[PDB]
């Protein structure tokens, strides 16, 4: 009542899935190789690990004038008495931002798939480099994850931002709603600088993680 | 008050039933023989892993302009306030992102057919958990194991479906912001924003579509032998 | 400090109580010979395994048309309810009934037929505990759906009330279809959860009967 | 650091004190041989075991008619059948309370002295009284759950007086009933198997229950 | 330097005096105080009445002081336009019968913090310096902790929800004033009264009882409360 | 490379040397002193030998002279805020007592090493309980501010239905809990000093020196 | 399947890199040799050990009469105290400052959360570095390393979490002075604003001693267990 092989029937498609996993291996091992030393030094470019403290994590490049609430005294914000404006300065920012974790989320995401189409059948016993397999697996996903929540933050951004203009809109002299814009845009662009940080970081210590134990990655037995 | 048979006692429904568990084997095979493989390649066609850095997860090809807020019913007042069957009405036009809409429709495809086979191969595994003894049960671990991986695939599919939801009901929500606060500049970058949240999560789900498929595959060859007899 | 026996004292009660412990037995042994097979069978009649993929969880046969925003008052402002889904809600509700009612008294059968606690050689214990987790996870499972469905006619009327104030925001239509494909599919996913659970139940029962009524 | 027996000191409070006891024991005794037996052929008699399926738990007997919503003002008026249903839920769910309360007591009377090994009789007595303290505290917080019944179908009322076209809140008050109705009847069924597991769990391990060492 | 005995020796005589004065305290309480209300209470909740006898709702008032279809005396059941604000004057009666058990059971609560609290300082007092093994003792002395613990934190939860019962009560009440059409707002307000009746007798069983199963408890495991090792 | 991690200035090895001496000077300051003078002076405002319901009552509480008056405004607990303000005296006096002597203890764990650290286990304990009654005061700040929203609010409320009288009766209740919390905190003060005390006392040979 | 070694191809960037592991290793050492105890008494300058209780965690300081409603720019001047209307919405005119000392103070603890947090991350970042390839015991020592990292995360996300706080301070103090506006009968509301301005002057003194404590417990834990942080094996 049985067959129990379980080969794709197709032998074309039997071919083009064993050229994917040759062509994630190039990916994978092109991206250690080229790709993740060149983020290091980018980011580094950014944000250099030898910056004095302070001079990094700072406020002080931050406009706090360009983007406060303003009175005015084939159209725009003009038909209008008063108007507040977006922080087009953050909006820059926090467009690279993006770029920086979609092309994190890309990277690590076939790293981590080559790991686990490396991972061997499951067997009782000798089966402690697997643990390490599933370690690199586990914080591969961790910077994985925490790169995929930016995008969903962002627009908590600019709803928290637009209710408290509301607000300024509504008391725009109870001058604790305006201080309250500044320190939400003080605070994401404090958040920005972290991110690029924890990018430049995060791409450090994976690629340290996987240098060091490459060959339990590789070959977890025997 | 001491019979231990609770087979079936219609011959019909025997029959019926017998043939609905060959026909989950049968149906469970044909998905990692052939279903799975083409949705590999499917998907990899979509999101090839040749690409260059930054060339899947962008937003360059999402159209922000055609469907932001504009300056059909009620066609006489356009743009206006009314008082009607005793209550308020905005004529304000702010229309839907005819782009995402029809990307959105594809995604709910591939998370419906995903649900159907992988689901299949758990209950075939489910049904396949030999009986209940004690020791010598390491096999069991590997079946458990490929359920969960299984499940977990199954259930973020699943969550697609009351998502898309949430996304037309935030959208509508934040652009009546929009149509009451035209001078709060941040609502309408806040819908903006939205859609390029959206259009980024799309092609991360169809990125997991790939990745899931391959890994789901490549765990059930790797340990086929102990998912059909983990004990003989 | 006196008497320790416990054995109901009207011999009438005795009587009817033991009858009861008999009844429960025979409609559990008739919902594993005959009630539950013949609804795994049904349910998979709705939901082929059979079928190709994508045309068990789709939304080709969900009327978008009928029931989208257009007597009491002189009004202009109707907007009905959606009747095509309303009609297999309801059948989802009588299967919800019957498998709690089905579902209930293996589980009470089965808990009457647990040991007198005792230490050790209590493995088959185990058995019973884990049928009875199981069954209970299944029915409580079917028994949330009620509350389900009183959400899904909140939630559309409430969209259906900002389509009424933002007739032109046309997300707000959106969201009223999309409601009404998510409880489409939702709909067929808990009739095959339901064929699903029912057979995993029995395959379970099935394959470890002899420690499930003798654990010991 | 000066006397060490805590013996009661009003001998009249000391008389009264073991009369409790006994009557405690009493009550407790009473109640498996003749309250809790009486009860279970009650709501067997209210939810036959022998009823086909979906007879029991379905809504045909339910009411989706008198109760729904009516120059002209409109009110909306209560579901008097659910709440006939009701209240008969909360008198048996205060008779449970009292019953199981005082077993559940006498059984923590009877829990002895710690001591090291040898009690493991005292681990059926706990979970004797675990069962007894889960069915307690369900049967406890049916009283807030029927005031959530009547909030949430006034909150509902109120939205189809506000939009008396919009038919899908109509709907809803129906479900709502038709949800509380379907509770109604899964509560008394719950009750019958609740007396019936708890009544065969302590016959089961009745002698450890009463000596557990 | 390694010892740290109070310098003051008033103060450290006054510290022992404290600890002597816990002790006495707490004894009087297993010996008198817990006793006694272990009887005023079930003279309250007698064990030997008849199911529903106790957990009914008969002797609840439920329709004194519903609302009727005093300040601002010239408008009556009315809607005002106060310092361009709103105003009802509408008059809804709290409930006197449910207050005066209400008040009881706040009293009852406070003994009970006093009472327990220190029979619970008193064994912590008495927990010995932490050793490895031969502390089989120390656990009979956690245990009896928690459970007294368990206790004094149940009562203390009470203040709290009869804030919350005024409050709620106050919520639908305005809502029955708001929507008279509305029957279940009314219906709501009755069940919130009948839930409060109810769990006031619950509240007073539960005092008998824990009073009960804590001098229980205290009595069957005194010897190793006291000297556990 | 190199594998020391002294400070480098030689100016700042004293300033810190110093302050790790004034820490164990605090400590031990409080724990001979300031700690069993709280005891007593807690105790003195809720006297264990009080008959019981003499503390935790209401018969003391102004409950006519803060209602709704008539126009019509609200005022403040007057009596209530005299005792909210003592209150977090002694809460910060417990913050500052408790965080030196938690702080000390955890700068006396010693090198982690493998096994024969039972006594480490003591310290952890204790600065467990040290911490558990610091987080506890530390939230009486917070919980006060929610106080007056609470009255105001209620209050908004009577001012909208003034005839309502749930919504007075509301706010009395509000501020009997609060006057019984107040109370209850105070008592949790005095215990807290005690069941500190005793626990560090009978384990003060381990707390110290955790492993000879 | 072909080669299995991941050097970087182009020597100069294993320059950079390794040139990057190195200014790290410069970076940890001077901040545990000199930025970090700096930190120690300065913060200890702000909140001394030897203080007597209640003179740290009080509100004497504090200004609590200057900036209550009756650099900032007052708007609609000539209708003061008044509803407008205005794009045919509703306006409140009426001024309510704020906290100017409260604001110096928060200014502040942002620079010191910034410099802790920059400090922190290359720290735990070297013993990162400085975790071993994993093998198959006598790995006592990582738990260590591991241990340490953790609390140095802990430490890294407490500072982080301050300027959302700060977002929530004006917010809830813009709330509290709009009920002020509205029910100027309630003198409650206008005693929560009192409240929450003492609040968070305490709260700020707190997370000052929370710096200064952290930055000992993490040097002392650093100190104690030093030849194990940095040679496990």
């Amino acid at each position: 009542n049985k067959i129990d092989k379980i080969e794709p029937s197709d032998q074309k498609i039997k071919e083009e899935y064993n050229k994917f996993k040759y062509d994630i291996t190039k990916q994978a091992i092109e991206s250690l190789r080229e790709r993740i030393p060149k983020r290091i030094i980018f980011f580094n470019n950014l944000v250099n690990v030898n910056s004095e403290p302070g001079s990094i994590l700072n406020v002080n490049d931050l406009d706090g004038v360009s983007y406060k609430y303003k009175i005015n005294k084939i159209d725009d914000k003009v038909l209008y008495t008063h108007y507040v404006p977006s922080h087009k300065q953050i909006y820059l920012e926090l467009e690279k931002i993006k770029t920086y974790a979609s092309e994190l989320i890309e990277i690590i995401g076939n790293i981590k798939l080559w790991i686990q189409l490396n991972v061997p059948r499951i067997e009782d016993g000798n089966n402690f480099g697997v643990g390490i397999q599933e370690e690199a697996i586990q914080e591969l996903a961790r910077v994985e994850e925490s790169a995929f929540n930016l995008y969903d933050a962002i627009v908590k951004y600019y709803m928290e931002r637009a209710k408290i203009s509301t607000k300024v809109l509504k008391y725009p002299n109870v001058s604790d709603y305006q201080e309250a814009v500044r320190e939400l845009d003080e605070k994401e662009w404090i958040h920005i600088k972290i991110t690029i940080v924890d990018m430049r970081n995060n791409y450090i210590m994976l690629y340290d993680l996987l240098y060091k134990n490459w060959e339990k990655v590789v070959k977890p037995k025997n």
